C-alpha cells in the first residue's frame, strides 16, 4: 500500500463480528469467560487489553512498520513507559533542548529512582559519542526539536546505539509516520505525543509508542499492565478516526509552510525563521535524507516581547494556545509560555529570544495564512 | 448532608455557564488564552487539567472528606502515582496478600528503582512495628483484603504510621467511601480502584486518590503531570454519573449479602465462609469499629476444584468474569484465575483452597440471588 | 426473574463476541456484506438497526412484557411515530391534561394532515365512550397525568379501546415499567420519554416505544425506518446504563415521596397535595390496582406566585429546572413555565393555580428532602 | 474567509467559557433556571436546543451560506422535517430517480397525510413547468442523483419555483457544500444526509438543512421541536470534527475521481461510465454551471451480474457495504442492493442494468484506486 492507502486499511479497524466499518468503542472493563481461563476473543480486563485501544495500537505498528504498538494515556506516560525500562543506576542521554515535560520526568521523577540523565547537544553526533559512560542505557531523541527545529542525524544515531549497546528511542510527534519512519533506520523505539498531529483535531490526549523488538515489547506490555497509564476506549476511538486523515492534513499542512516560509524570510520585521526546510538551517541535509516531508511547526523572531504580543492580537487565523499539530493553527511565544520558568539570559543562550513566536500551520487555506500573518507582521 | 445527599450534591458536577445539569465532557487538549499566561477559567492544557476529570476529582475528594482529589487512568495507575511519593532506598510495608496488581507492579516493577518492599499480616498490628525499618517511608494497607477478606486495624496503622514517621495508604476498594473513610481516622493518603464499585457498572476503568494533606496534594499532582497516567474525559464522566448511584448500589448489595451468607452458613456443600460480617471472622470486632457497612465480595470454600468448576455451570444469575463491584453478580475461582501462579502448597497456606469460591454480589434481587446459588450448591 | 433482577439480565446487554459484559458502542453507519445481501449479524445500514441501539429496544420490551421495542430520539419523536400510525380523517382521544409537547404535536402539526384530536376527561371512562366517533381510531392516555397526577383506569380504557375498535396507547413515563405494565392490562401500545425516569441521570434525551402485536411492530419499524428519528448509539448506551439503576432508584424515590408527603399534608402553609398516593385523591383505588408503586412527582398549591417563587429560592436541595426522574430532585412553578401561555383564568379552571408548585423527587437522603422542603415551607 | 479557512473557523465551535478549542459535549438534558424563565444562555432543555446540537447548526448554515441550520437524527428525519412544511391536500415535485428511502416515505407514509407526489424528469427544465398543478406547494431535487448522477439545473429550477409559487429544496449530499451551494443559487431550502461526506468517517447518522428565510426557519423549527427527531450530542460533535478536514477529502476525492474515469472509459470490459464531469454526459454543462468540483460517486456497466459479482470479490481497497462518502472507498451493485425490489424490465428501462457498480472513491492513494480496479477489471 502507498502511504495514504495505509492510513485507510493499516491495521486492524473494521468489526470481525457484525461487519462495522468502523471499530466498535468498547465502554467495558471485563469480560465473560465460557470456562475458567478461556477467552473468548482474547480479552479478559480492559486494563490489560481492551479491543478498542488493539486498534489504535494495531495502527501505529503498521504507519511506524513495527511489530507491536501501545496506547498510553498522554504522551508523557509513554515516555514514562520507555524510561521505565530502565534501573537504577543507569544513565540516559537525550537531546539538549528536550521538551520541557520530558526534562520535567527526567530531571525531578527518575532521578530519585536512581536515573542519571545528561542532555547532549546531538546535533553534532560526536558530542553524543564523547558523553557515553559505562553506565549509560539509552538514547532518546527528538527529531525536529521544539522550538528551533535542531535536526539530529538518525540513522547514525542509530548505528551509534548499536556500537555502544545503547536501546535508541525516538520522538517522532513533529514528523508523524507519514514523513518520518525512525525504527525503518535502525532505531529501536519510536514514539509519539499522539495529542499533536497523530489525533490531530485538539480533541485527545494520548501517547504512542512502536517497536519491531519483541523482547523490548514484552518488557513494555509488562511495564504498561503493571504502571496503568493506558489510553480508554473513547479516546483510542478519536484516535484511529483522527489518523485516517493525517496524510491529507499534513499535506495541506506542507504546502502552506511553504508558502509561509516565503513570506517570513522576506519580511523585514522578521529575523532568524528556524525551520529544516531552510537551505541555511543547520543540518538541512540530514533532515531531507530522512524524512520525506516537513513538520508544520515554524519558529521565526521579531524585534521584543513588545512584538510578538502585538503580532498575536493583530492575526485572525492564529489561536494563542499550548499545543501544536491541531487543525486549526496555533501561535505562542516560547519565553512567555513554555520556557518562562528558564532565567532570560539562559533561554538567550539556548537561541531563545524574547522575540521568537513559534506558530502550529494548521489546514486552513495556503493564501489565507500567508496573508493573515504578513499583514499582521505588516503592524510592527 | 447526609450520605445519599453527599453522592448527588458533593462535589462540581454542573457546568456553571449554562446550567447544565450535568458535567460537560470536555473532549479538547487545550484552551485559548485571551492574554498570553490569561487563563479564561484555569484551563490551558488537558494533561495538566481538564473541566470533566476535575469535576470526578472534586467528588471524591468530599466523599472521602479530603481536600484534594486525582483521577488516574486505572486504579494501578493511582497506586504507580503514590508509591512514586518514594526514592530509591526507601522501603514499603504493605499487607501481606495484597492484590497481585499491586503485588506485581511492587516487586517486579519499582524494585528496579531501589524501592524495598515487606508484605506483613497487618492484622495483628504488632507485627506491622516490628516490621518497620530505618529506610521505612510508607504504610500500605487493604481492608478488607482480597479474597479471604481480611480486615486491619485502620486507626491504629494511622497512628504507628504518625508515631514511626511513614505515609499512611488505605485502598478503599471493598468498601467505598460510602462506609468507610479512612482520612477520618487519621489515614494519609485513600485510594480506590474505581474500575469496581464507585463506576459500579462495569464499563470504565479508573483509579482515584483523596488527601487532606497540602503538600503531599502538591508532590501527587507532580507526579501526575509529570507521568501522565490521567483519566480521560469521557471515562471521567461515566465515573461521575456511576457514583450517583454508590449508595442505593451498596444499600442493595448489602441486603443480598446479609441473607446470602446465611444460606452458604447452613449450607452442607459450603465448609468455610469469609465475610467481615460473621461473627467469628478474624477481626469482625475491628470492621465493625471502623466501617458503618460492608463489601460485597464474599468468598466460601466448596471441596475442591471440580465442585467449584461445577457450582459455577450450574448458576444462571452469576457472570464468570474478572473484577467485582458491578450491577451484575460474579463469579471466580481464585485459585484458577488470580492466584494460578502461585504454588498450590502455597496457595494453601495462604488460606486458598483448591475449591474457593469468590462471588461479588451486584444489585439483583435478593431472593433470586439466594435461591440460584442455593440450588447450583445443592447440585453438588 | 423477579423485578430487580429483570432490570440486570433482562433483553440483551452484553457482547456475544468478546464476552464484554456491557453493550459494545457501534459509533458506526455501515456494515461490510461478504456477498451481495449477506449480513454477517443482520446489520446493513445503522438508520434501519445498529447493535447498541437493538440492546435498548430488547431491554424495554422486556421490562414491559412485550414483544418489540423500538428507540427513538425523544419521547416527542415516539410520540410522533405513533400518531403516524393514523391517517387523514382518523381522530384520535387523549386525556384533557395531555403533556404539553403532545398537546402542541397534535393540534398544531397532526391536524394539518387531517388527524382530529378530542381532549376527554379520562379519569371518568363514560366521557371516553362519549367522545368515541365513527373516524375515532386511537385512544391515548397517560396515567398520572402532569402536574395534578389524574389518574386513568388503564384496564377499562384497554376494554373500551378493544370493544370500539381503537388501538389503545398509555403513556407510561411517569410510572415506569418497574411500577405500571400496560401491555399486560391489555392495552396496545406502551410508550416512554426515556429523558426522564429510565435514563435517569439527566443526561439522555431519548423515547421508547414497546408493544406485543406483531402488525402493529412491523407498521412501527416501517414509519421508524421512513421518517428517521432514531436514538444515536451513544444515548442509546447511557439508557441501557441508566435502566440498570432504575429499581432501586426508583425505590428510594417511593420512600422519600410517603415521608414528604406526609409534612406537605401537616403544613400550614400547603393547601391541597396532588398524588395518588393520597387517600381522597380521585381514583386513587384505580390507582392502587394498576401499579404497584408510585410517582415521584408530586404538586402542591402554596398561597400565591410570590410564596412559590420564595420558596424555591429558599430550598438547598430542589433545582429549578424542566425535566423529571432525576437522581437531583427537582422543582418547578407550572403556571409560571409549562403552562404561562394558557390564560391563567383557564389555567385556575384546569385546577393550576398561580401557586402551584411541583416537585420531582430524586435519591438524596429521604430525611434531608423533608427537613430542606420544611424549612424552606417555614419562611412562607 | 476562503472555502478551507471557512470549514475551520465557520460557525461557533469553541467553548466562551472555557476557551476549550473544540465544542464541549453536552451530554445533558436540562439546564439550571436562577430565576424562573432567566436561562444563564438561553438553554432550557436538550430538545428545543443543546450547545453542541447548536455548533453543527451553526457550521451547516456557514457552510451554505444560510442564516439558520438545522440538526437532524438521520437525512431522513430532514427530509421528513421538510416534507411537514405542508399540507394535506399540497403537492410535492421531485425528481425521477430520487433516493430510495425519500421515495419510501413520501409514496408510503406521507400520502397517508393525503400530501400527493409525482416523479418527475428534472434533467429537463419544461417537464418540470408541464407537472405543476394548482396544489403544487414544493419542488424538490438531487443533483447529481443516484446511481446514474442525472444532473438537474438548480438555478433554472429555483426560477421556477419562484415564478410558479413553490418553496425549492435541494438534497446536495452527493455536491457537499464544498462545491454546490443551492441558497446562492436561489433555491429556498437545502438538505443533507450528514451520514455521508459531511461527516465523512462512516460513524454518524444525521441530517442537516439549512435556510436563509427566516419564516421557513421558525416553520422549521416549531416541526424540529413538535416532532423530534434532533441529533445527539455526541453525534452533532462527531460531526463537527469530520467537516473540518471536508475540503481536504474532497480534493483528495476529485483528484482519484479523474484518474478512476480515464481508466474505466479505456476499459474494454467497461461499457457506459456515468459522472457529470465526463464531456458526454446529459446536462454535463450545466453541472459545471453550478458546482466548482465533483462527487465521489461513479457509476458504470459491466456485462452482467455474474461480472459485477466478480468484479467485485477481486478488488483489494474496496468495501462492498451500502452508504458513500467515506474515507474508505465503497463498492455496490444496485440491482442487486439498493434498486432489488423494482421489477429488471422497470430497472433497466430506468437506466440501471444488471451489471450496473455504483462506486464512492475514498482518500485512499490515487494510484492504488487506480490499479486496484483496473486489475480487477482485467479478470472479467
Amino acid at each position: 500500500m502507498n502511504k495514504k492507502t495505509k492510513l485507510i486499511h493499516g491495521g486492524h479497524t473494521t468489526d470481525d463480528y457484525t461487519g462495522a466499518v468502523t471499530t466498535p468503542i468498547y465502554q467495558t472493563s471485563t469480560y465473560l469467560q465460557d470456562d475458567i481461563g478461556d477467552l473468548r476473543q482474547g480479552y479478559e480486563y480492559s486494563r490489560t487489553a481492551n479491543p478498542t485501544r488493539s486498534s489504535v495500537e494495531s495502527v501505529i505498528a503498521a504507519l511506524e512498520n513495527g511489530k507491536h504498538g501501545f496506547a498510553f494515556s498522554s504522551g508523557v506516560a509513554a515516555i514514562s513507559a520507555v524510561v521505565m525500562l530502565l534501573d537504577k543506576g543507569d544513565h540516559i542521554i537525550l537531546n539538549s533542548d528536550v521538551y520541557g515535560g520530558t526534562y520535567r520526568a527526567l530531571t525531578k521523577v527518575f532521578t530519585r529512582f536512581g536515573i542519571e540523565v545528561d542532555f547532549v547537544d546531538t546535533t553534532h553526533t560526536d558530542s553524543i559519542v564523547q558523553a557515553i559512560r559505562p553506565t549509560t542505557k539509552m538514547l532518546f531523541i527528538e527529531t525536529p526539536s521544539n522550538p528551533l527545529l535542531r535536526v539530529t542525524d538518525i540513522k547514525k544515531s542509530a548505528e551509534i546505539a548499536k556500537e555502544h549497546g545503547l536501546i535508541s528511542v525516538v520522538d517522532n510527534t513533529f514528523m508523524t509516520p507519514y514523513y518520518q519512519n525512525p525504527l525503518d533506520l535502525g532505531i529501536d523505539i519510536v514514539l509519539h505525543s499522539a495529542t499533536k498531529y497523530l489525533g490531530g483535531h485538539s480533541d485527545v490526549v494520548a501517547g504512542l509508542v512502536a517497536t519491531s523488538d519483541d523482547k523490548l515489547a514484552e518488557r513494555l506490555a509488562f511495564i504498561s499492565n503493571s504502571t496503568g497509564g493506558i489510553l480508554g476506549p473513547q479516546d483510542s476511538y478519536l484516535l484511529v478516526r483522527g489518523i485516517k486523515t493525517l496524510g491529507l492534513r499534513m499535506e495541506q499542512i506542507n504546502r502552506s509552510v511553504i508558502e509561509i516560509i516565503k513570506m517570513l524570510q522576506a519580511h523585514p520585521a522578521v529575523q532568524q525563521v528556524f525551520h529544516p526546510s531552510i537551505e541555511s538551517h543547520l543540518n538541512h541535509d540530514v533532515h531531507m535524507a530522512q524524512a520525506d516531508g516537513h513538520t508544520g511547526v515554524i519558529a521565526f523572531e521579531v524585534k521584543n516581547t513588545e512584538s510578538a504580543k502585538q503580532l498575536i492580537k493583530a492575526t485572525s487565523y492564529y489561536t494563542l494556545a499550548e499545543s501544536l499539530g491541531a487543525v486549526e493553527s496555533l501561535i505562542s511565544v516560547p519565553a512567555l509560555m513554555t520556557h518562562a520558568s528558564i532565567p532570560a539570559d539562559i533561554r538567550a543562550k539556548e537561541g531563545i529570544t524574547d522575540g521568537l513566536v513559534r506558530i502550529s500551520v494548521g489546514i486552513e487555506d495556503t493564501e489565507d495564512l500567508v496573508d493573515d500573518l504578513k499583514q499582521a507582521l505588516d503592524t510592527l
